[PDB]
C-alpha cells in the first residue's frame, strides 16, 4: 500500500522529531490524521528492519489515554510515514504560560497523566528516551484538556539529528545513563522529573550557557532547590523530585510508584485546591524558558529555511535552464509542473508535496499569484514564509514588554541555547549595526541570522 494513494496532505503542522508533521486526510473516509513523515536521507535506522516492523505492530494494539495513537505505517524509498491522530489543544508549555495562575494541584494533575501513560507504555516494554515538553500535546484547546504523549518508542529505531535545529531543548531532559550507554525504562522517569522541576520553578534543574555545559551538569547529576521559588514549594513535591532525579537507576523511582507518591495522591484532589497558592514566580520563569526556547528554536529553523530556499533556488532554475530549448517566453504551465516535479522527484516525494498532483496545485498557487522565470523567486519564499512569520511571531512574543529590542545580554541567552559561537555572533552583530548600544531591533536581529547563514 501506498501512503499517498490513500491520504492527502491538507496543511503542515510543523517540524517534530525525525521530520515533519502533516496534517492529512484519508481519501475515502475523510478521517484527518496526523503524520509524522520521516525522511531516509536526513535520518538512518539504528535497528533491523524486521525490530521495527514488530514493534510497529505492537503500537497499534496498545490504547491509553495519555498516549498518541499509532493508526498505520508506511514505507518507501524515502521516507517512513508514521499515521496518528490529531490533537489541536497545543504543546503545554504553551497553554500554561497563557494561565494567569498555577498551583501543585494543577502540577500534579499534569505529571499524573505523564505518569499514567508513561506507566502504561513501561509494562508494554516501550521506552520514549526523548521525553520532553514538546512531546507534551494537549487533545484539545478547552481548560484542564487531556495530555496526550507523542513520539514514544521511535528513539529505539531513529538514531537522533546532530543538527542543532533539531536538538533544541533536548539536552535539559536527557537522563545522565543515556549518554553514557546504558539504560532502560528509568530514563522516562529522569525526564518527567526535570519536567516537574521546572513546573513548580521556572528554570531547568541542570542549566548552561550551552548545550555542552547542560550536559556536564546533568552527567554530574548534581542540583539544587535553593532558588527563592522553591520556599513556596511543598516537601512532598521536592521528595518526589529528589527520587525521580535519582542518579543511579536501579535506585530510581518508577514510574508506577511514582503515581502511588503522597505529593501525587495528596495534590491530585479536587478540594485541596482551595488552600493551596498559585506559583507566580513559576509561571513568570517558565514564560521566560518557554520565550527563550521557541525564539532560539525559530532562529535555526529561519537560517535553515533560508539555507535550504538558496539551494532550492539554484536548482529549480538550473532544471527551467535545461528544459527550455531556446531563450525566453517558456513559462509553460506544464513545463512548469513537469520542472517543479524534476526539483522533487530527486529527493522524492516531500512532507510539503506529498503526491504529483500536489506539485500542479503548487503551481497553480504560484501562478495565481503572477497571472498568465519570475516563478521560481515566488515559489521559494512561499515556502519559508512560515519560518519568517515563526522567527517575527517569536520575536514579538520574546519581546514581552513591547519594547521592540532584544538586549545583548538576552542575545548571549538566546545563542546559547541555539549553540551559536559566542565571538561569531558579536563579529556578526558589528557588520550589521556598526555603531549598537546594546541591543537590536528584529530587522537587525533578522540580518545577524542571514549573515550566520552566510547571507
Amino acid at each position: 500500500a501506498i501512503f499517498s494513494d490513500r491520504y492527502k496532505g491538507q496543511r503542515v503542522l510543523g517540524k517534530g522529531s525525525f521530520g515533519e508533521v502533516i496534517l492529512c486526510k484519508d481519501k475515502i473516509t475523510g478521517q484527518e490524521c496526523a503524520v509524522k513523515v520521516i525522511s531516509k536521507r536526513q535520518v538512518k535506522q539504528k535497528t533491523d528492519k524486521e525490530s521495527l516492523l514488530r514493534e510497529v505492530q505492537l503500537l497499534k494494539q496498545l490504547d491509553h489515554p495519555n498516549i498518541m495513537k499509532l493508526y498505520e505505517f508506511f514505507e518507501d524509498k524515502g521516507y517512513f510515514y508514521l499515521v496518528g491522530e490529531v490533537y489541536t489543544g497545543g504543546e503545554l508549555f504553551d497553554e500554561i504560560i497563557s494561565r494567569k495562575r498555577f498551583s501543585e494541584v494543577d502540577a500534579a494533575r499534569i505529571i499524573r497523566q505523564v505518569l499514567s501513560g508513561i506507566t502504561y507504555m513501561h509494562k508494554n516494554k516501550i521506552v520514549h528516551r526523548d521525553l520532553k515538553p514538546e512531546n507534551l500535546l494537549l487533545e484539545s484547546k478547552s481548560k484542564d484538556a487531556n495530555i496526550r504523549i507523542i513520539d514514544f518508542g521511535l528513539s529505539t529505531h531513529f538514531e537522533a539529528s546532530k543538527k542543532m535545529k533539531d536538538k533544541i531543548g533536548t539536552a535539559y531532559y536527557i537522563a545522565p545513563e543515556v549518554l553514557h550507554g546504558t539504560y532502560d525504562e528509568k530514563c522516562d522517569v529522569w525526564s518527567t522529573g526535570v519536567i516537574l522541576y521546572i513546573l513548580l520553578s521556572g528554570c531547568p534543574p541542570f542549566n548552561g550557557a550551552n548545550e555542552y555545559d547542560i550536559l556536564k551538569k546533568v552527567e554530574k547529576g548534581k542540583y539544587t532547590f535553593e532558588l527563592p521559588q522553591w520556599k513556596k514549594v511543598s516537601e512532598s513535591a521536592k521528595d518526589l523530585i529528589r527520587k525521580m532525579l535519582t542518579y543511579v537507576p536501579s535506585m530510581r523511582i518508577s514510574a508506577r510508584d511514582a503515581l502511588d507518591h503522597e505529593w501525587i495522591q495528596t495534590y491530585t484532589k479536587e478540594q485541596i485546591s482551595v488552600d493551596v497558592p498559585s506559583l507566580d514566580n513559576a509561571i513568570l520563569n517558565i514564560r521566560q524558558f518557554q520565550g527563550t526556547q521557541k525564539l532560539a528554536q525559530a532562529a535555526l529553523l529561519y537560517m535553515g529555511s533560508k539555507l535550504t530556499s538558496q539551494d532550492e533556488t539554484k536548482e529549480l532554475t538550473a532544471i527551467f535552464h535545461k528544459m527550455d530549448k531556446n531563450g525566453d517566453g517558456q513559462l509553460d504551465r506544464a513545463e512548469l509542473i513537469e520542472g517543479y516535479k524534476e526539483l522533487m522527484r530527486m529527493k522524492g516525494q516531500d512532507a510539503s508535496m506529498l503526491d504529483a498532483s500536489a506539485v500542479e496545485h503548487e503551481v497553480d498557487q504560484v501562478l495565481d499569484a503572477v497571472d498568465f522565470s519570475e516563478f521560481v523567486t515566488v515559489a521559494m519564499d512561499r515556502k519559508t514564509l512560515l519560518s519568517r512569520e515563526r522567527l517575527e511571531r517569536a520575536f514579538r512574543m520574546f519581546d514581552s514588554d513591547n519594547s521592540g529590542k532584544i538586549s545583548s545580554t538576552e542575545l548571549a541567552t538566546i545563542f546559547g541555547v541555539s549553540d551559536v559561537d559566542s565571538e561569531t555572533w558579536k563579529s556578526v552583530l558589528s557588520e550589521v549595526d556598526k555603531n549598537n548600544d546594546g541591543e537590536v531591533d528584529f530587522d537587525e536581529f533578522q540580518q545577524m541570522l542571514l549573515k550566520l547563514c552566510g547571507n
